[PDB]
């Protein structure tokens, strides 16, 4: 006599939606097998050619009941059963953000990262729900920057060349009080040439260099001793040809002894703190020799466009020497300031 299986059991409830819907027939083979929700409305779904297994071929959806009838036929008999179960209901969605984008090739400080949009309860459930490839595969480790943000990233700088793929396969999944992922992400790009770029205060020069080599040395100004630059590595983010930089978007007055709204060319973006490299030419006789500015690497206009040109995002930018501190690892493009052991052990929780 046939008999069925399933991967749901009747009466069953919170049935998440993260994995396909299966029925095997043993001793015989399936003769029909149909799923439709609440509504009526048939759920898609494929037969093997040797008719021994049937699994739905499209995600099934949150807050549904499904039911499911299949028929098993045989040299012997025939056997019949009709299960009916609903899913998970979440109590609140997050859609989960990947950086960088698909295809992109970036420097060898770019981190994977993956942002939600709301606060996770359960870190664990969501790094063991992103899946990380690399070739040449290379260990790496989750962290997490505040409660929506986390990241992956080596021991070492990435090794030029090397495919990343993430897959970050929220959907179903139960993110902690009753979070559950939106959607899936998927997600590939590539790392590309070494490009260094240091900045030393005893010097006052702004040094890129490219797969070891210097190719350009740019005299520069940083910040001074009130509001100084801070020391540690900084990872290129976003490029600008202009923008406006209002100090009021990190918290500061514009009216404050501090704040500031002034209006630059030629900028890259290097912390969420608000140090760019941009073209200066109010401190073209500063830059070399002394420091005059708020945070950020005041160069040269031709040399600013310059780095706009010459540098992608990933490539990483690490200041020596100054008065201040070092630049949090939580920043948000401070990742690389963390120590290896610290970030391999995770917080988690
Ligand atoms: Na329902």
């Amino acid at each position: 006599v046939p008999k069925l299986t399933a991967s749901v059991t009747d009466g069953a409830v919170g049935v998440t939606v993260d994995a396909p819907v299966s029925v095997t027939a043993a001793d015989g083979v399936l003769a029909a097998v149909t799923m439709v929700n609440d509504n009526g409305r048939p759920v898609a779904g494929r037969l093997s050619p040797d008719g021994l297994r049937w699994s739905t071929t499209e995600q099934l959806g949150y807050n549904r009941r499904y039911t499911l009838n299949a028929t098993a036929l045989g040299l012997g008999g025939a056997a019949t059963r009709q299960l009916t179960f609903q899913t998970s209901s979440p109590a609140h969605l997050t859609m989960p953000y990947v950086m960088p984008g698909d295809g992109e090739v970036v420097g060898v400080g770019e981190p994977v990262a993956i942002r939600f949009d709301e606060n996770i309860a359960d870190r664990g459930a969501a790094e063991k729900a992103i899946k990380i490839t690399t070739n040449p595969p290379v260990e790496g480790a989750f962290y997490w920057l505040n409660n929506r943000e986390v990241r992956w990233r080596p021991e070492h700088f990435w090794k030029p060349g090397t495919a990343v793929d993430v897959a970050v396969n929220t959907y179903g999944v139960d993110l902690g009080e009753g979070m559950f992922g939106e959607d899936n992400v998927q997600t590939h790009f590539t790392i590309g040439d070494e490009v260094i770029a240091t900045a030393d205060d005893n010097t006052k020069i702004l040094t890129v260099r490219v797969n070891g080599e210097v190719v350009k040395s740019m005299p520069t100004s940083m910040g001074k001793d009130s509001t100084p630059t801070a020391n540690g590595i900084y990872i290129v983010g976003s490029r600008y040809k202009h923008i406006i930089m209002d100090s009021s978007t990190y918290g500061v007055p514009v009216n404050s002894p501090n704040g500031y709204r002034t209006d630059v060319d030629w900028a890259t973006q290097i912390s969420y703190s608000g140090v760019f490299v941009h073209s200066a030419p109010w401190s073209v006789g500063a830059q070399g020799h002394t420091n005059t500015s708020h945070g950020c690497l005041n160069v040269s206009p031709s040399n600013a466009q310059w780095f706009y040109d010459h540098v992608k995002r990933g490539d990483i930018v690490e200041v020596v020497n100054t008065v201040g501190g070092t630049l949090p690892g939580i920043d948000g493009l401070g990742d690389w300031n963390i120590p290896w052991d610290q970030w391999r052990a995770g917080n988690a929780k």
